């Protein structure tokens, strides 16, 4: 009859929605049972009653109140609706008691699943965003003083200690429209090639925001039972891999500021292998002499790329893809997440001059390569990335000059749209820039643009894991992705047609 305990005031934890407010993340108001096993002592006649409420054996249910005899304090079931608690309540059972609180539900469910992420059962972060705003979203419980007998009997309010402070809202860089898009096309596109994995990013080129993030296999973060590691892989922030053929045009941007060449200038590949010591460099496509710039893209030859390289240095090509962000830490604070790798050289031998200039010897991820492209599309200033909304975009850093990465840009829409090129990119109405490649672990089909080609908004990342179907290349796989997703993503941001006759 005397004994005063204190209770935590559980705080309302912080709306999560996306960039125009749809509700990703909503904590929901839940009742919770719990029972002083004291007091249950003395009302064992109720025990199968209250047993079969919460849907437990009569046998199991009265071993563990009775192991639990002395205690004043175990939990019954936690998280139930408002009606079920009520429920439970009207038995009028000796001892139990119902407890006020919230749990997260997530209306997009699996489609944004990696993103938002999810919290456990004490309304904590522990994935994605939930866990990367965790302070912002969480709040500050409350104290409240409570008196209980000394058999456990709840008598009356002392007197509240300190009031519990509800979360912040936090509206997500993420489009949900986009996010919708991306979710089903990169589905469609793993049944489509056969494939078993993949992940697809959307960027604003000038505000480096994440409109759109999607991996695949996914999980719907409101069940969680029976959930594997590969599906809660947050994949574009996570897998690493050398991004190949598709860095290419930040060699060709280090060479095009070096003064010495020009978008027609000719290097010759025949006849499609290079000897370096024991090193062959060797070029898939192996039909080609003399190629221009442009068609040293188009056919993705190696060979040009390398010797392009060993004439400007690798340290022009190395300076380049540190500063669009390639294997460095993207500040985005994820869970998980992995930097990748840019090695460096203090005298960069011949070997890793050229696999540096085609893709090889480096790791980048998804994020990062997506957020490459989009300084590349942004007249060559590079934008912090965000997961959250942008309202004052950041002054950004200008790594490639605008009239190169200007030129660059031409170069990759004559990639999307030229004679031999990756013409299952192109985006109906509008002038497409891009570059397909393969990444290596059994492949990785890639491809990385930007469109509009003439004025730049939107970045794209296509990365399909092991296409099992038919051709592991990145201009018949994920090329079609980029088309039908950027066509949406245009319609949907109401960028006007640049491409119409
Ligand atoms: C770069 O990642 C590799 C090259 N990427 C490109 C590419 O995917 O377009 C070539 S593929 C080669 C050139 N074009 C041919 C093609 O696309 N079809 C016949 C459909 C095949 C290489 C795979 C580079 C590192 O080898």
């Amino acid at each position: 009859g005397g004994s005063v305990r204190h209770i935590a005031i559980p705080a309302h934890r912080g709306l999560i929605t996306d960039r125009n407010g749809e509700p990703l993340a909503v904590s929901t108001p839940v009742t919770t049972l719990w029972a002083n096993p004291k007091e249950l002592m003395t009302a064992k006649e109720r025990w199968p009653q209250l047993a079969a409420a919460l849907g437990q054996d009569t046998k199991l249910f009265a071993d563990r109140i009775e192991q639990n005899a002395e205690r004043e304090f175990i939990y019954l079931v936690r998280g139930l609706t408002p009606e079920q608690g009520e429920g439970v309540i009207a038995l009028k059972v000796p001892g139990v008691y119902s407890i006020e609180e919230f749990r997260r539900f997530y209306p997009a469910g699996e489609v944004v699943a990696h993103a938002v992420g999810f919290t456990d059962v004490d309304d904590r972060g522990r994935e994605g965003i939930e866990l990367a705003f965790d302070e912002w979203l969480a709040g500050v419980p409350g104290k409240r003083q409570v008196l209980k007998d000394r058999r456990g009997r709840v008598i009356k309010d002392v007197q509240v200690t300190k009031n519990a402070k509800p979360g912040k809202t936090l509206a997500l860089s993420i489009d949900l429209r986009l996010q919708y898009l991306a979710h089903r096309e990169l589905r469609n596109a793993l049944l489509e090639n056969g494939a078993k994995a993949g992940s697809l990013v959307i960027m604003d080129v000038k505000t480096g925001e994440i409109l759109a993030m999607t991996n695949q296999p996914t999980y719907n973060p409101n069940n969680r039972r029976n959930l594997q590691p590969a599906a809660m892989r947050n994949r574009a922030m996570i897998d690493v891999f050398e991004p190949g053929s598709t860095v290419k045009p930040f060699s060709m941007s280090a060479a095009l500021a070096s003064g010495r060449w020009k978008p027609s200038d000719i290097v010759d590949v025949y006849p499609g292998t290079l000897q370096i010591g024991r090193y062959t460099i060797r070029d898939v496509s192996r039909n080609s002499r003399q190629l221009d710039l442009t068609g040293i893209l188009i056919k993705s030859s190696n060979v040009g790329i390398s010797k392009i390289a060993f004439d400007i240095g690798a340290e022009s090509i190395y300076s380049v893809m540190q500063q669009v962000g390639l294997g460095q830490d993207t500040g985005l604070g994820f869970p998980g997440e992995r930097v990748g790798n840019l090695p460096n050289h203090r005298k960069w031998p011949k070997a890793e001059t050229a696999t540096l200039a085609y893709g090889y010897g480096l790791s980048v991820t998804a994020i990062q390569l997506a957020h490459a492209y989009a300084a590349l599309a942004n007249d060559g200033k590079s934008v912090p990335l965000s997961m959250t909304r942008v309202d004052r975009v950041p002054d950004g850093v200008q790594v490639i000059s605008p009239e190169v990465a200007s030129t660059v840009q031409g170069m990759l829409q004559q990639v999307v749209e030229a004679q031999g090129g990756v013409f299952r990119a192109q985006v109906p109405g509008y002038h497409a820039a891009g570059k397909s490649g393969t990444a290596r672990k059994a492949y990785r089909s890639l491809f990385a643009g930007f469109a509009p080609a003439t004025d730049p908004r939107i970045a794209m990342v296509v990365v399909i894991d092991e296409p099992s179907k038919a051709g592991y290349f990145g201009g018949l796989v994920s090329a079609p992705v980029f088309s039908k997703v950027m066509a949406g993503a245009l319609r949907l941001m109401n960028v006007p047609p640049d491409n119409l006759p």
